[PDB]
C-alpha cells in the first residue's frame, strides 16, 4: 500500500537518502522478511543518492546476517552510499537497469573545536575510509589502492562499466520481470 | 506495522537521538511486553548517536528493573547515551554486528546565569559524570578512573574493541538469524 | 496502542512539559480510568521536566479528588512541577527508579507593564509561591521554613535524598515488575 | 478517545484559550449531548487563561439555551472568559477544586486607523464592557459597580474567595467522583 | 551646503515626512535665523507628506512665536501636517506652485490594551482632531463643521483649489524667482 | 567634489530614481544656481527611471519657474517622470545623446482600503494622469488624445523618436562639449 | 552647526526619547555652559516622548546642581520622563508654547526570572515611583496622593492646564522671540 | 566636541555599557589626561549598567597606576561594573549626585562543552567573584562575608545608603558646580 | 585623536580580537613609529581575548622585526593570541596590571569537506600548534611539553601566576605613570 503490497512479494524500496531513520526502516523490513520465511530471496530496489556511513552499515551488516539472499537492483542511480549496498548484494544477484547510474566516492564530514578534536575526528574518518576502501575491494574484486585512486574524487559509471568494475553482475535486460 | 509487527517479536527498535519522547517510547514497549509474558526475552535494537542523560536513564532502570532479560543488539553506531545504553543489556546478550562502532565520552551540557547559578550547574554534571563513570565500570569491569580519562575525549571503538572493553560480549557473525 | 494498551492497565504516561494540552490529557484519563474502576489503584510514570503551575494543579487536584489511589514512579527525572506531582501520589505508594534525579525550586515568572501591574504579578507569584510550600510540607513533612530555603535555588536530588526528604516512600528495586 | 469516551458520560473538557474553533467544538458537543438526552446534565471542566468575548458568548449562550443543566468544574485556572463561563453554569452546580486559580479583570482590545475608526472600536469595547459586568452581576450578586471596581486590574482568587463572590457555589471536596 | 548656503539667504526646505528629529530641526533653524536677524522674512518651502501631530505642533507654534514673517511656499506636495504647516505660513505669504498639491484629512493613530487604556487613547485622539479643525478654520476662514466634513476621507486638492479653500493666498506664477 | 565642482560650471547631475530627498537636492541646488546668477543658462543631465509623481512636479515647477533658461540633457535613460522632465526643459534646449533612450507609460499606484477608500485613491490618479497628459501635451504639439493612447503601456522611443515626438528639439553630436 | 551654532546662545535642544546617550550628551553641554559662564541662564528646549527613569535622573540632577538657572520651553509634547524634566526648569522659568502638549503617567518595566527575583524587581520599581511622586510634588505643589491617582493611566495636559497644575509656570505668547 | 571640549578640563564621560571597546577609549583617555598633567585631578562621570569584568578591571587598574586622583561621580546609575569603578575613585573624592542609583550583585556568566570545560569555567568565574569581594572589601570597609550575601541578589542603593556602604565618599549638593 | 595623540607618545592600544584588519592595524602603526625614530622604545597595551592566528603571527613577527623594544603592557585581560604577544614583548619589558587576567589555551579550528581535506586541515592545524608551542617555549623558558600539557584546556592565570610562568617579567604597581 503501495509499499506494504509490494512487501508481500519480498520487495524493499530504497529510494532516498540513507539516514538513521532509512536506515531502521529497511532494517526492519529486512528483520520481518526474514521471520516471515528465513530461505526465500529478497528483492532491494536502489535508488539513491547516499547518506550516513553508520546508517548505511546497520544496512550492509543486516544483509550480511539474515539467511535469505538480498538481490540488489539499481534504477535510476545509486551513489555514495547507495553503490555501497548496491555491491552488498548476494553475489551473483546484484543488477543495474540499462540507464541506472553508480557513483563512488570518499567519505566526506565535518570537524570543528581544539586542534585535538579536530584531530580525533580526522583520525576517525581517515579509519573509516579504510574500512570502506576495504570491504568494497572484497565486494568488486579490485586492489584496495584502485578503490582509494578511484574515489578521490566523484566517479560517475555506467550500468556497463559498474559491471565491469565488480560493483554488479548483470546489466538486467527488458522482456522479463 | 513494520515496528508494530516487530513488537509481536518482542523487538524493539531504537534508531535515533535519545529525548525525553524516545524514552517514553522506549519505556512503554518495554513495560508492554513485560505485561504479554513476563519471562521471554525482549530485543533491544540500538542505533543511536546518543541524547539527554535523564532520558537515557529512564531507558536504562526500565532494562533493569522488568522480569525478562533485555539483549541489546548495536546495529550501525552506539555512541554516547546509545553504548550506555548498549553496556545495559543483560550480561551474556549484549551483541553488536560486525562493523557496527560504539563511541564512548564524557557528557556536555551548558550553564548561564549568575556565578551561583553556574557553580549549580557545574557541580549537577560533575555528578553525573561520576554516577555514570560508576555505572559503566560495573557494566563493564573497567575502574571508575580509565573510565574517567577513557572519556576525557571522544574515543571510537570497533565491535572487537568494544568486546575487548567489556560493553559487549559477543561480535554478532552471519548465517544466524 | 502504544499508551492505549497500557491505559487498559491503569498506566498513565506523563514524559514531557506540563503544559495545558498535557494537563488536559493527563485529567482526562484520570477521570476515565475512575469511570472504568473505582477502586482499584492507578500507576502514573513520571518523567517531566516540569512546567505550568495552574496545569500542574489540575492533575494534583484531580489526583486528590478521585477514589482510586494513584501510585507515582519517577523514571528518568521529575524536575520542578514534575516532583511536586511525583509527591502528590498516595502516601507509602510514591516511588522512584535508583537512578532517577529530582529536583526542587521556586517558582519562575515574568511580569511587564505599570508599575502597578507588576505589583499585581509579584504579589500573586509570591502568593502561589507560599501555596506551593504549605503543600509540600504537608506532603513530604518538612517544615515551610525549610521548604523555602532548600528550593531557594535549584535543588538536586538522587532517589535516596528524594526518599529521606519525603518526596518519595520507596526507592523501586529490580526483580520485580 | 480519550476526550470521546468521556462525552459518552456528558463530559466536556475546555483546556485551551477560548477561539473561535474552540467555540464551535464546545457549542457543538453541547449541541450532541442535547440531542442524545435533553433531561440529563452536563459537566463541563474548565481549564482556560481566557480568549475572545465573542466566542465565549457562543459558549455562553448555548449553555443558557440548552434545556439539560450545565455543571461547570474549575480545575486549574478559569481567567478571564474562562472564569465568565465558570460563572455560566447552572446556579448550585458552579464549583472549583480546591487549588484551582479564579481571575478576573476588564477586556482588552486594540484599534487602528482615522480618528472616527478608534472611536468606533472604543465605543464598542465600553458597550462590551458594560455588558460583560451587568452579565456577571447577575451571575454572583454583586453590583455592577463593585464588578467594574474589581476588574480594572488582574483580580487573582482562590477557590474560597470565588465562592465568596459568587462565581461558584462550592469548593469540591475529595471522597467522591 | 546645499542647504546650509540657502540658510544664509533665509531658506529653509521641510522636504520629508515630519517626525520629531525633522521638527527639531526645523525649529532650530527658525531660532537660528531669528536670531540671526528678526526683521527680515523668512521662507520655509514645504513638500511633505505629513507625519506626527506633536512633531508638527513643535513647528506651528514656533512659526506663530517668533517675530519674522514665515512665508510658506509649497512644491511638489503638502499633505496631512504638511498641508497645516502650509496654511500656518503668515497671513499673504502662503504660495504653492502651479502643479503642486495640497491634500487634507484627519488624523489616524492606534490604541491597545485594557477598555480603560484604549477610551483614554480615544478620548485623546478626538480631543486632538477638534483642536485642529479649529486652528485650520481659522487658518482658512472656513467653518468648524466644514473642516470636520471635508476632511473625513483623503481629500486632494490642486493649488488653485487650496487657494479657494483658504490654504494659501496666491498661485505661484512664472519667469519671477 | 566631483558634483560641487561641476555646480560651478551651472551643471546638475539627476543620476537616479526621483523621490523627495532628490527632487529637494534638485530643487535647492535650483533655487541656488539662481541666486548666483539670474541670467546663465543651468545645465540638467537626466539619466533616471523616473520616480514619484509630486516629488517629479517639485522639480517641473521649479524649473519653469526660475529666471534661468534649463538646459536638458538625456544620457544614458529618461524614463517616466525622467522623460516629463526632459520635456521640461527651456524650448530650444532639450537634448538627448544619440543612444540615449527615453520611455513614457501612464502612472503606477495602490489602493487598499474600504471600497470609498479605493475610490478616492482611482479618482485621485485618473486625475493626475489627465493633469499629466495635458502639460506633456504642451510641452510637445501632440494632442492629449494621442497621448493617452500612446502611453497606455510602456512606450520606449529612440532620440530620434523623441525629437519628431516632440519631447527634445536636438539630438546632441559630437565633436562639441 | 544647527545645534552647535544654538549652543553659542546657550541653547539645548532635547528633541527625542532620552536614553543614556541622549542622557550624556545633554549632560555634557549642561557641563559645557556652566563652564563658559556660570552666570547667565541656560535654554533647554523639551520635545520628547519621555524615556529611562536613571538617564532622566542624570539630566534632572545635572540640571539642579549647576550655578545657571536652567529655563525649559515644552514644544510640541512633554510626556512622561519629558514632563518630569520640563518641571525641573528654573522656577518662574518653565515654560510652554500654546499648542505644546504635556503627559504624566507612572512608571513602566519588566521582570522575569524567579519569584524572589521578581519580588526584588517590583519592590525597586514601586520605590523608584515613590520618588518620582515625591519630586514631582515638590515641582508642582500637588501632594503625594494627588500626583499617584493622576498618574494611575494616562493624562493629557494642555498647556493651560500644565501651568495650572504647576508643571510651568506661564504659557508662551507670540511676538516675543 | 563636546566630550573633547570637556577633556579639556580633564572631564571624562562614562555613559554606556563597559566593553572593550569603551574601556580602550577610557584608558585612553587616562593616558593622555596623565601625560598633559600628572599632578591636577581627573573627573570621571559615571552613568552605566555595568558591563564586561575584565574591561572594568583594564579601567580599573589604570585609575589606581596613574599619578593624578580621579574623582568619580555618579550620575543617574551606577550598576555592576559601573558601581565597582564607583568605588575605585581616589577616596574621598567618591561622589554621587542626590537621585543617582547604585546597584551592586554577583557576576553572571555562561559555559558550554564538555563537563570539565563547564568546571573550568565555574571555576573561572568563582575565583573572579572572590577577587572582585575582596577589592570591594577594601574599597568600602565592608568584610569579605558581608558583600557576598549583600550581592547574592540584585541589591539596589539610593545615594545616601551608597554613602552609608563605603561606595562613596559624599552626597553631592547644589549651588556649586 | 585620543589614539593618535597616544601614538606620538610611541604608544600602540590593542584591545579588541585580533583579526586581519586589526593586524594591518597595529603592523603600520609599528612600521611607521620605527620609521620616525628606529631607537626609542614602543609601548603596546594589550586588552584582547585573542584571534586569527595568522593575524596575531602578522604582529608578532613585525614586533621582533623592528629595531626598537616593544614594551607590552596587559591591561584587563590577554587571552589565547593575546598573552602570546604579551609574551613577545622584548624581555625585561613584559608588564601586565596588578588585576589583569592571562589565558593560554590550544588553537582550534574548523574542516569540512573530503576525508583527504580533513586530513589536510588537520595536520595543518597540528603543526601550527607545535610552531606556536616552539616560540611559547623560548619565550617563557618553559619546556615544549608543559607548555603542551598546560593548554590543553583554558588555563587561567593572574598576573602573578603569568611572571612565574614566564609570559611576563612584572606586575606593574602604582605611583607610577
Ligand atoms: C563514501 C560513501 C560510502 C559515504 C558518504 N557518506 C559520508 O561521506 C559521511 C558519513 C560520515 C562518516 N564519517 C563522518 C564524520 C563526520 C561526519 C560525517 C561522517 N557523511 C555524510 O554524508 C554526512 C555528513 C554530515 Cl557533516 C552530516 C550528515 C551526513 Cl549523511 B555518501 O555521500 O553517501
Ligand atoms: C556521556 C553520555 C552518556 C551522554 C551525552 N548526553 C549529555 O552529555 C547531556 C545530558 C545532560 C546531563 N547534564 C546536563 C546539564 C545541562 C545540559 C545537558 C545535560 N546533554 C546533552 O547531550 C544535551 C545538552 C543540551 Cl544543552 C541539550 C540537550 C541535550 Cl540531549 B550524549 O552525547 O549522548
Ligand atoms: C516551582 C515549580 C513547582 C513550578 C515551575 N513552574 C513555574 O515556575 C511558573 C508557572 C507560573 C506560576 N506563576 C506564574 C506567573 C507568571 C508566569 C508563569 C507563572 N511558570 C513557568 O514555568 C512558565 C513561565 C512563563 Cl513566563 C511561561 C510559561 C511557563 Cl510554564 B517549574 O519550572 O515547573
Ligand atoms: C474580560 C474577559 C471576559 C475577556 C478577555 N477577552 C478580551 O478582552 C477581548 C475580546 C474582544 C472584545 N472586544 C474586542 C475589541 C477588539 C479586540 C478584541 C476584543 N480580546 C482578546 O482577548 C483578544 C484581543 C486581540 Cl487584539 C486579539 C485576540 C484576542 Cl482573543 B480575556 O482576556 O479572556
Ligand atoms: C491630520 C494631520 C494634520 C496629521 C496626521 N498625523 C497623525 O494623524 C497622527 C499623530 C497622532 C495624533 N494623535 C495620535 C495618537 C496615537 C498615535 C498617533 C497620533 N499620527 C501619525 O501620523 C502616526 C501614527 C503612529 Cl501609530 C505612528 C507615527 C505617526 Cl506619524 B498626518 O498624516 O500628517
Ligand atoms: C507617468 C510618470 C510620469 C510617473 C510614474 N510615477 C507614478 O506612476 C506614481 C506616483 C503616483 C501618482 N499617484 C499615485 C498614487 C498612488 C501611488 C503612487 C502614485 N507612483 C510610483 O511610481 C510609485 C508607486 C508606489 Cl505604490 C510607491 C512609490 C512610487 Cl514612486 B513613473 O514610473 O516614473
Ligand atoms: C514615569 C516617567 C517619569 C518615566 C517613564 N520611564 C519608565 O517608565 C521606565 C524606566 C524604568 C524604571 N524602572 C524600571 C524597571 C525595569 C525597566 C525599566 C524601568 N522604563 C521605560 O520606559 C523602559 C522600560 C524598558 Cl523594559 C526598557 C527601556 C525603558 Cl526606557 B516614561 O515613559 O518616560
Ligand atoms: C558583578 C559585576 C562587578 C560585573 C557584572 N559583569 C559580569 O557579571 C560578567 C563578566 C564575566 C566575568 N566572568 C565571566 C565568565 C564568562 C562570561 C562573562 C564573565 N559578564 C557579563 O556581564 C557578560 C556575560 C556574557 Cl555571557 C557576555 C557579555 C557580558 Cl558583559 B555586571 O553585570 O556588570
Ligand atoms: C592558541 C592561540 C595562540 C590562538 C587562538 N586562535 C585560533 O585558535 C585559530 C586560528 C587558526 C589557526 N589554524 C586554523 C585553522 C582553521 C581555522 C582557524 C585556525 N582560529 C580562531 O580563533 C578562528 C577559527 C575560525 Cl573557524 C574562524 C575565525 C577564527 Cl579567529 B585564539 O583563541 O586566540
Amino acid at each position: 500500500d503501495i509499499y506494504s503490497r509490494l512487501l508481500k512479494d519480498r520487495i524493499i524500496m530504497l529510494g532516498s537518502q540513507i539516514d538513521d531513520n532509512v536506515a531502521n526502516s529497511i532494517v526492519s523490513q529486512l528483520l520481518f522478511l526474514q521471520a516471515q520465511d528465513s530461505e526465500k530471496d529478497i528483492y532491494l530496489y536502489i535508488n539513491s543518492p547516499g547518506g550516513s556511513v553508520t546508517a548505511g552499515f546497520a544496512i550492509y551488516d543486516t544483509i550480511q546476517h539474515i539467511k535469505p539472499d538480498v538481490q540488489t537492483i539499481c534504477i535510476g542511480m545509486a551513489a555514495s552510499m547507495g553503490s555501497f549496498l548496491l555491491a552488498a548484494g548476494a553475489k551473483g544477484k546484484r543488477f543495474a537497469l540499462p540507464n541506472a547510474e553508480v557513483m563512488i566516492h570518499q567519505p566526506l564530514g565535518g570537524a570543528q573545536g581544539q586542534a585535538t578534536e579536530i584531530e580525533i575526528a580526522a583520525n576517525h574518518i581517515l579509519k573509516t575510509r579504510e574500512k570502506l576502501n576495504r570491504i568494497l575491494s572484497e565486494r568488486t574484486g579490485q586492489s584496495i589502492e584502485k578503490i582509494q585512486k578511484d574515489t578521490d574524487r566523484d566517479n560517475f559509471l555506467t550500468a556497463e562499466e559498474a559491471k565491469e568494475y565488480g560493483l554488479i553482475d548483470e546489466v538486467m535486460v527488458p522482456e522479463t520481470k
